[PDB]
């Protein structure tokens, strides 16, 4: 008697396809209505009773914004609205930064075709939905987003001083080492970062 | 009969030698007093009645911080004390980093022998100085902090989209360009940047 309006919008009609398969082998569940750009998917949402939106995260929008912008757009203009995010790109920097955007849950496509079954239950107790595979991945950028490889100790205190305005002759002072030691940890921290030169460096040091 | 007592602190003897030359060149300035290490300069500012205080950048703190900090802390402990920075550190964003403290001025020790005697002349008329070999240095990372070389419209927009979370792909559909053609305009905007991956690349882009 009581069940979940959903709208499903992505970008091509094979998950649209996909989406309603796996979303007619659960009763409770009636959707309401799918889009395949954002525009018009805005512009129905105030026609439509729907308790749910899942949404492509890279969806293309000629008016309302792309991607995370979009996800923002939707949740500030209709905040009565659970989304769940359905995407593709496994990034970590990226899947962090839409789970800031206190949504109803992510599922990756190429993750497991149980997920968006789960999703929806969850949801369906009020709760929020997050797979494994999902998990996992932000495990990884565990280390202060750096990546994989921390910096060491004695690479962190370099860069400390670099930011702080030394020159690497005075650090080399400052630490009691040699300058080609000072230069050889500068260089390797410089490569655990991402970072090929200095500004770059000092850029990226001044938010961290 | 009114003169500006000024105290000096460097790391090296010879630059305080070669200040206290250029400043008995000026009948209007009384030195009262030179240190070489910040601690034992922190502890003796408050026995020694000074208006200025002329300091390196890059001078050994054990106690009270190091370089940029170190400025911190003596503007935030002695409110009332006009600061000259004095360093051969000529990277635009550490100069630039240094003039955000609201200090009384800049002088590069490489920079004209002419330039210290004017900052103070600036400083006894109330007025703040800036020598030209710094001004010109800080039009360079005029390109909001890049580099020499801008983005192009293109290589701009494909940032935006990846960091939005859209992948190549995706990117190449949305923009109608070719997936070779969106790659090497990536690659090309992340080498201006200084970023060697996609996930220094989006930390990089989440603080501008």
């Amino acid at each position: 008697m009581n069940n979940m309006n959903v709208i499903i919008a992505d970008d091509h009609p094979i998950v649209l396809f996909g989406i309603r398969k796996s979303l007619e082998q659960i009763e409770w569940v009636n959707v309401v209505g799918e889009f395949e750009d954002s525009t018009a998917l805005i512009n129905n949402l105030p026609k439509l009773d729907a308790h749910v939106l899942i949404t492509d995260l890279s969806m293309p929008g000629d008016k309302y914004g792309d991607g995370i912008t979009l996800i923002k757009y939707i949740k500030r203009h209709f905040p009565s609205l659970s989304i769940i995010v359905l995407t593709m790109n496994n990034n970590p920097a990226i899947l962090s930064a839409v789970l800031d955007l206190d949504i109803e849950g992510i599922v990756l496509k190429q993750g497991a075709p149980t997920d968006l079954p789960k999703a929806l239950a969850a949801l369906q107790k009020g709760k929020k939905f997050t797979p494994e595979s999902v998990s996992r991945l932000l495990e990884k950028i565990s280390a202060g987003g750096y990546g994989d490889k921390r910096l060491s100790p004695k690479e962190s205190e370099v860069l400390r001083l670099f930011a702080e305005g030394f020159l690497v002759t005075e650090i080399a002072k400052k630490l009691n080492r040699s300058i080609k030691t000072i230069s050889s940890q500068k260089k390797s921290a410089m490569m655990k970062l991402g970072v090929e030169n200095d500004i770059a460096l000092l850029n990226y040091l001044s938010c961290v």
